[PDB]
């Protein structure tokens, strides 16, 4: 599909068994999504921002299902306030931006 | 253009008569750019993010050229980590993400 920018591009992900909403955000170098009780292990990371820095929890080989278009890789988990999908699975659902 | 999300969406702008490196937002609703003089009014705003809120100038109805293509919208100038292009400024250069 064409999503248009008039408004946040927020779409339906799939997550851990889970549906929640998520923002197609090309300026995120990486998918990071509100804290949650994901099973494995993890490493801790730190990513800056507007504001400054959060903690987060880097897990690896995740899979998301994004709009129907499934995606495996990084998905880090922290206080952020929205949902955030990033460039690292946005490039393996053939996601581009265009003008 | 098509830009693809392999790599981090940079594009040259021109703002206030000077070129300078931005990033492709899509998860901007607003324009941020680092420390700069631009001329005219502005009003002291704030703007959170991912780390928390900053306090910014607010200059509105300002000339830029994104990539080739002309807006005039509002600017925030202060310490974001880096230049960012939203949503109030991509939707006037006609930008939409496709997959
Ligand atoms: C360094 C580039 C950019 C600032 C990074 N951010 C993504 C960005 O899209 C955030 C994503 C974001 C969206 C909404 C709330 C918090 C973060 N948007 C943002 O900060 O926009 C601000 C400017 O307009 C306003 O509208 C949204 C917040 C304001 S981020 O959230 O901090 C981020 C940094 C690293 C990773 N891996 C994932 C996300």
């Amino acid at each position: 599909p064409q999503i248009t920018l008039w408004k946040r591009p927020l779409v339906t992900i799939k997550i851990g068994g889970q549906l929640k909403e998520a923002l197609l955000d090309t300026g995120a170098d990486d998918t990071v999504l509100e804290e949650m009780n994901l099973p494995g292990r993890w490493k801790p990371k730190m990513i800056g921002g507007v504001g400054g820095f959060i903690k987060v929890r880097q897990y690896d080989q995740i899979l998301i299902e994004i709009c129907g278009h499934k995606a495996i890789g990084t998905v880090l988990v922290g206080p952020t306030p929205v949902n955030i999908i990033g460039r690292n699975l946005l490039t393996q659902i053939g996601c581009t931006l265009n003008f």
